[PDB]
């Protein structure tokens, strides 16, 4: 527990250790190798976003079960390349930076695994899966979207979601062309054995060429053995997952569903406009499962390959709220990806062959401000659960969208391998981390 | 060594590791007690203000010497509290912070030394005394702002320098009233071995009240047998300090100056105005001793005292320099702590028994936003050490000054009970590692 120990007005009550820590992170220190791998992405979660959730959902000395109970923690650096110089971009997008930890290469803004050459570069998931582990691809985004798509696709621009778009922007990934075709082509290639998340849109989509020419994006995952569920209750009837019969989960057309809702931060929100507090999503509705629902199924189908397995999981939207300057969408996606990290700690406690990694692709917008504050961006009070009020504020764009952040962010892990998250480290270097703990070669 | 390993745009040539570190970090883990404890404060130097310097002086891929070297790292906590209800307050200031980790209490914004009743706590420094050790303090700023006036005085308001404003201010402290007097009274009363830093002009102030009524307290420190020393070659010159001949460095009338200069960032300066070369101070003599020439002195002096030594030093100008928008000054100065981290880890490593511990007292306005933002509050484009152009924005206030933000930030350490700042901790939990570690009471 790293909650605050006591009463916080005396001395030591907001302390969150107990006592001295060196024996148990000696014995956190495990160098043999993990026979399963799980690494949870919380987009846009810099170290603001989680200390921001934390003080609305679980209070200033509150504590994450899941996110911040991680012992072996670390900052890493996530900026990319300029496409034609190859000279440091300071600011990544969310395809450059997901190429970094799953190929170990960094590229430009935009690309997924390819580098500033346009050379495809193999990903941990292919590396993983050709060594026989079982292998996972969870996110609450459409699974086109970089995070996941980064994984399973090797394409020069994140637009080419489908064979139309890919045509246009990537003519030399084109199926058409002899390419390897667009994301969710190649993510049907890839063929991991659990595919769960948003982004039916794009598989009604014919395909322009190759085996499966006119038939849609669905008839091909159909034909090539895909079992395919779309809600919650047929989620979790399934059973198995394997490559004879790989699991896909298409649950909403485009992003799945955000689970709070809230104004949005405004000009002197905090002063003009009374505190706030977040409301559940109308859209949001049970039929759809949660990213905790499908954390803990993906766990459960992969962790029947004895060889082990690799899962990745995005709790996507924490990065997209924040670009909409909307602090109750982000803080609930970010309660969101916590109750999915308890899911990977608890399987990951008791079976002790486990490494858990909890980071972000990059820092966003969002800051902490005094509750009095006049700031030139948006701005808006909240209510949390200490019962006193919080202000963030967005504050660097005048355009619809918010802008990322360079700052480095906290990497946190738990497991064998554990170790080489702390310090400074780099985004391609947890690539070589998951490489290593897995055996891979 | 932690920068880049090779070509930044080839695979794996961004790697900041070369290979495991599991053995390596368990060989970090020591659990024998500390001779001498070295804390360095970066006033609002958080993870954002860490990365634009080292992005700017060193390279995306480079690597802080010192700051970046510590090998055990955390996240901690720096929220004060409200002095009417006792709840969160999720921005500090300076002088609550301090409080924080030199007493173990969180208290209100301007307290010094004392809890939300206004009620004194003991100090790490006085502690630290009265145990025997050799004791310094180390500030660019006035020596009777926040950061160096928490170890020494115990004030209602962090205003309360000298007795003219303390008698107004904090009437219940001032000396004519039975008080312990201003900061700067009390901190000629707490008599470290090693003060060093600017606030020369409140030492013009007459006391009102005492042994050393009508004198000057420059007067009274001269009558109580402090060697008073004014620029960096009377600084090099003295060979002991001790409680006989305690040694006081005023190198300043008020803050020390900056290292750095540039202009201040403006609105849509990254896209209005061509990026920026920080230049060093023309105002600044050379007669002026840099913040790792008073570090390097303090330890050499401290370390003669056979018990051992407790010091903090502090780049005070960080905070500043981000409050007016000023990036060249704000980097400096970030720089200037990288030096003084490298002599007091030089020395940490040859000594074998000190714990070196690297933070920030709570975070700031700057972010790294993309080159082509168009922002709502002050920016600028840098050109940085990889002929790339960074861009830093300060969009938190339309006031004078940029305000402080709340996220949890960087707390790193090296030596004897240096884990304890592995993990989520908060600041609190700062002052009980330096009590434990000192093995005080
Ligand atoms: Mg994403
Ligand atoms: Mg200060
Ligand atoms: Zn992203
Ligand atoms: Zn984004
Ligand atoms: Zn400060
Ligand atoms: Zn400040």
């Amino acid at each position: 527990n790293r909650a605050a120990q006591g009463d916080i007005t005396t001395p030591g009550g907001a302390r969150r250790l107990t006592g001295d820590q060196t024996e148990a992170l000696r014995a956190s220190l495990i160098n043999k190798p993990a026979k399963n791998v799980i690494l949870l992405i919380g987009d846009g979660m810099g170290d603001s976003e989680i200390t921001a959730a934390r003080n609305y959902a679980e209070g200033a000395g509150g504590f994450f079960k899941g996110i911040d109970a991680l012992p072996l923690t670390g900052q890493y650096t996530h900026y990319s390349l300029d496409k034609k110089t190859g000279k440091p971009d300071y600011v990544t997008d969310s395809a450059a930076s997901a190429t970094a930890w799953t190929t170990g290469v960094k590229t430009y803004n935009g690309a997924l695994g390819v580098d500033i050459h346009e050379n495809a570069h193999q990903t941990i998931l292919e590396l993983a899966k050709a060594a026989g582990l079982a292998t996972g691809n969870v996110s609450t985004a459409e699974l086109q979207d970089a995070t996941p798509a980064a994984l399973v696709a090797h394409v020069t621009s994140r637009k080419c979601y489908g064979p139309t778009v890919t045509s246009e922007k990537c003519p030399s990934n084109a199926l058409e062309k002899g390419g390897k075709g667009s994301i969710t082509e190649q993510l049907l290639n890839a063929r991991p054995d659990v595919t769960l998340g948003g982004g039916a849109k794009t598989f009604a989509e014919t395909a322009t060429a190759g085996e499966w020419q006119g038939k849609t994006l669905r008839e091909q995952a159909q034909a090539r053995g895909y079992q395919i569920v779309t809600d919650a209750a047929s989620l979790a009837a399934a059973t198995e997952a394997s490559q004879d019969k790989p699991l896909l989960g298409l649950f909403a057309d485009g992003n799945m569903p955000v689970r709070w809702e809230g104004p949005k931060a405004s000009y002197h929100g905090n002063i003009d406009k009374p505190p706030v507090t977040c409301t559940p999503n109308p859209k949001r509705d049970a039929s759809v499962p949660t990213l905790a629902q499908m954390t803990e199924k993906a766990i459960d189908l992969l962790s029947r390959n004895e060889k082990g397995f690799f899962l990745q999981v995005e709790g996507a939207s924490i990065d997209k709220q924040d670009h909409a300057a909307n602090p109750c969408g982000q803080i609930g996606e970010t309660v969101d990806l916590d109750e999915a990290v308890q899911k990977a700690l608890e399987f990951a406690r008791k079976d002790g062959n486990t490494l858990v990694i909890v980071t972000a692709d990059h820092a966003h917008a969002s800051q902490i401000i005094p509750a009095d504050s006049k700031a030139p961006g948006l701005t808006q009070a909240l209510n949390t659960h200490d019962g006193a009020v919080m202000v963030m504020s967005y504050g660097n764009s005048e355009e619809e969208s918010m802008e990322h952040t360079g700052t480095q962010l906290r990497i946190a892990a738990y497991g064998p391998h554990a170790a080489n998250v702390v310090g400074l480290t780099d985004q391609t270097d947890l690539f070589t981390t998951m490489k290593a703990a897995l055996s891979l070669k």
